[PDB]
């Protein structure tokens, strides 16, 4: 599906967004917006046989599996399918171990490029909450 920005607010804090690595869930939302637009189907193809997919965006030469990839390391030891269903329990799940290597959400190059430096607890803001 595509999500509400407000609708997809509770259910990431109801999947421990808020907050998990100092990063509140206003953080969140916000990255997902800017990598696409709330779209838990979309994917996106790059230029080495490389895709994202869904609602964050997660790429497959490191994280995911689609079979295909030279490189491919499944390190969410997952298959990217996974990450194309509207239950985005893979998605979420996956984050936080992208989240915890190095680099944080400035993994997310739409996140450090559109909310780092912003007021981002206000992503979350009006949702009821």
């Amino acid at each position: 599906k595509v999500f509400g920005r407000c609708e997809l607010a509770a259910a990431m804090k109801r999947h421990g967004l808020d907050n998990y690595r100092g990063y509140s869930l206003g953080n969140w939302v916000c990255a997902a917006k800017f990598e696409s637009n709330f779209n838990t189907q979309a994917t996106n193809r790059n230029t080495d046989g490389s895709t994202d997919y869904g609602i964050l965006q997660i790429n497959s030469r490191w994280w995911c599996n689609d079979g295909r990839t030279p490189g491919s390391r499944n390190l969410c030891n997952i298959p990217c399918s996974a990450l194309l269903s509207s239950d985005i329990t893979a998605s979420v799940n996956c984050a936080k171990k992208i989240v915890s290597d190095g680099n944080g959400m400035n993994a997310w190059v739409a996140w450090r490029n559109r909310c780092k430096g912003t007021d981002v607890q206000a992503w979350i803001r009006g949702c009821r909450l």
